[PDB]
Formats: structure tokens, sequence, C-alpha cells
């Protein structure tokens, strides 16, 4: 049939020069992104609230005002949950949506149900808002050279819904949203009229950020197949340090790490991961000391770190594009 979905195996970056790496340093505001991204997020928001649709709301009118052509579909499903029937919406945010692959870059807006516990209110800061954030500023960030996509390649953000269990983590109480959008995808043909092939064989890569926003991560790349692709964000942690870029960061505490993970954590790419996606899973183990309880909040975030990420993100990013 068609073998356009082998060109992800070959794909190669376009390595950045210490110029262009200056360059997108300067181009991500750590403090933009925190009062314009992320604090409107830092609400409840598990699927069905006022929050969700909040949040939802914020995500695309965000999206909306930059300049690139980003197409927004709301995802809308139903699927049973431990409390009945209820409606979850994914946001799936597109450059050129015609074109065979697209690279991905997605996160859960979703925060935990849980009831007032001593009358506070779990946000999940780094379960996934802090990562909403990142993904909203690398595109504002990056908007005039994603501008430029009008290799048959672009990027696609997914901000998956339901990702956390309702009451008991389990395959039926768990990754709604994910689950659902992999096996639409997988079954709505992919480029338009094609006979053969399907969105998810057009998912370049799909790259997970989870947990993000306490100090001191520790990513373990987790799968042999994108080890190439961890191996570039080693580089690019590496070389932006030695230029001097990054902020109270020391090689000896490098996010990056050299040490695989020879298991899985469940989350939103596990659905992908079962029908051959490639992932690159950004999340760190040990999880951060905060996760799930109520301190999982903004003053535990630390700035210096998603600052760093971000810039890290990015270059990764523009070396996929070749942008
Ligand atoms: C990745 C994540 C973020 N929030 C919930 N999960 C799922 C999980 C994974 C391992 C153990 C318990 C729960
Ligand atoms: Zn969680």
């Amino acid at each position: 049939a068609s073998a356009w979905p082998e060109e992800k195996n070959y794909h190669q970056p376009a390595i950045l020069n210490s110029s262009a790496l200056r360059q997108i340093a300067e181009g991500t505001s750590i403090s933009e992104m925190w009062q314009n991204d992320l604090q409107p997020l830092l609400i409840e928001r598990y699927p069905g609230s006022p929050g969700s649709y909040a949040a939802r709301q914020h995500i695309m009118q965000r999206i909306q005002r930059l300049q690139a052509d980003w197409v927004l579909e709301i995802d809308t499903f139903l699927s049973q949950t431990p409390y009945g029937y209820r409606s979850f919406s994914n946001i799936i945010s597109t450059l050129n949506p015609t074109a065979k692959r697209h690279l991905v870059l997605a996160c859960h807006y979703d925060s935990k149900y849980f009831s007032h516990w001593n009358n506070r209110v779990f946000v999940g800061a780094t379960d996934s808002a802090v990562p909403c954030a990142m993904m909203l500023e690398l595109a504002r960030a990056l908007d005039k050279k994603l501008l430029s996509l009008k290799p048959d390649l672009s990027l696609q953000l997914i901000f998956f819904d339901g990702e956390e269990a309702f009451l008991h983590w389990s395959p039926q109480d768990s990754l709604y949203g994910s689950r659902h959008l992999a096996a639409k995808m997988a079954s709505t043909p992919h480029p338009p009229g094609a006979r053969g092939t399907s969105q998810l064989h057009g998912m370049d890569l799909l790259v997970l950020l989870d947990l993000i926003g306490a100090p001191n991560p520790t990513f373990p790349n987790f799968f042999p197949n994108s080890a190439r692709w961890f191996e570039r964000l080693q580089a690019i942690e590496h070389e932006l340090h030695e230029l001097g870029l990054l902020k109270d960061h020391s090689l000896e505490g490098r996010y990056f790490q050299n040490y695989s993970y020879g298991g899985v954590i469940q989350d939103d790419h596990i659905p992908f991961l079962r029908r051959g996606v490639p992932v690159l899973h950004l999340i760190p183990s040990p999880f951060p000391e905060v996760w799930h309880t109520m301190d999982d909040n903004e003053e535990n975030l630390d700035e210096s770190t998603i600052d760093n990420l971000n810039k890290i993100l990015q270059v990764f990013v523009l070396e996929y594009l070749h942008l």
C-alpha cells in the first residue's frame, strides 16, 4: 500500500547552532507564561466541572490570538465512569491538518477529582497545569517560525481530558480522553482520501509532558525506539548549559539522565504505544514530592526548572521541524 508511515523512522533533526540557541533562549518569557498561560489554569478542573469548561476556553483563546493558523477541534465524547456516564472534551490544535505527518506535543488538562480536604482544593500544578502552560508558551514563543509552515510534517497539540481516575486507577477508570482519541485516530483515514493509512500512523512522535514543575526532575529514557530523540534532549540540555543559557542549573543535576527505566508508567500514551506510535514520555521518576497532594500548587513550583525546560523543549521542536 503506502509506506509513508515509515518516514518517521528515518527522520533526522536539523541541529541548531549557537547563535540560534541564544535566540530561542531569549525568545521565551517564563514570567509571561506564568501570568497569561499558567495562572488561569490553577483551578479545580476535573471533567464536567465549571473549571473544566473555563480551562478549555482559556486554552482555545490563548491559541487563537496567535498568527500561525491553528485549527482547533473539540473532540467531545461520552464514556462510562464509576459515577455513571459523563461527558469529556479533548482539545486538539493543529497546524496543516492536511499534511501526512505531524509531531505531537501533549498533556492532560483535567485535574484529579477530589472533594475539599481541610478546606483545600486540588489544582494539580504539575499535573498538569504547568505542562499545559509550557505548550501554550512554546506556541507563542515560536509563533513566527511556525507561521512559516503556511518533508510533509507539521506540529499538533493535544490537551487530553479525563487522564485521571475518578475513583480508583484502573483500565476502565483512567485515560478516558486518550483511550478515545487513540481509537478514533486509528480508524480515521489519513491523509484525506487515503485507503490504507490512518491519523495514528501520521503521528510522527508523541511527546507527552506530565508531572513537570518540581525542582530537580530526573527524566528516564523509557523506550528503546525513541531513545535517539531522548539523546537530542540530553545534547540540547548540555549545550544550553555550556552556553550559559540555563539558570540555577548544574550538569551534576541534569534533567535528562543517562539511565533507562525498564518499565512503564501508565499515562495518556499507553493507547498510542500499544498501536505502535513512538513516544517520548517526558515524565520524571521519582514523581514530585507533592504528587496528588493538596501541595501540588503554585508555591511549590520551581520557576527556574520550567524556564530551562521550556528552552530545551522549544529547541527540540524547531530541530524536529527543521525550523
Ligand atoms: C502519570 C499520572 C499522573 N497522574 C496520575 N498518573 C497515573 C499513575 C501512574 C502511576 C501510579 C499512579 C498513577
Ligand atoms: Zn495525577
